[PDB]
């Protein structure tokens, strides 16, 4: 019934790169949800405790969210745009693993993942 620590967000031993991928994935893929009305769910760890969700961390093993994304993205974390997506993949999923299909947070997780799909069908060939 606590909170686990965030994900990890930052480690200097780990080489950093800038590609257009990764920029891309901020600058337009991280933006665009991010600034979506349903975004805001999302923008943090899910916080069991304010929320009232003790059971959370019991069902979710493997937690996401926007704004271990931001982090990761700013602090040059990956190296694989696809390290990024499943990030991505995994919050979603969560969020349909935990929560019951149709409610409201669910839906709002499906069109945010409609428009992470898209934009990711269009993702930067490697300059
Ligand atoms: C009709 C309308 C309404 O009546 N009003 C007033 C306006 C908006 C409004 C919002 C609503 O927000 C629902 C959000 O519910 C949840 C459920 C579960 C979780 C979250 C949020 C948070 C984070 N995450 C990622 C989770 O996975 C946890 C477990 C629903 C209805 C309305």
């Amino acid at each position: 019934s606590m909170n686990p620590p965030p994900p990890e967000t930052s480690n200097p031993n780990k080489p950093k790169r800038q590609t257009n991928q990764l920029q891309y994935l901020l600058r337009v893929v991280l933006k665009t949800l991010w600034k979506h009305q349903f975004a805001w769910p999302f923008q943090q760890p899910v916080d069991a405790v304010k929320l009232n969700l003790p059971d959370y961390y019991k069902i979710i093993k493997t937690p996401m969210d926007m704004g271990t994304i931001k982090k990761r993205l700013e602090n040059n974390y990956y190296w694989n745009a696809q390290e990024c997506i499943q990030d991505f993949n995994t919050m979603f999923t969560n969020c349909y693993i935990y929560n019951k299909p149709g409610d409201d947070i669910v839906l709002m997780a499906e069109a945010l993942e409609k428009l992470f799909l898209q934009k990711i069908n269009e993702l930067p060939t490697e300059e």
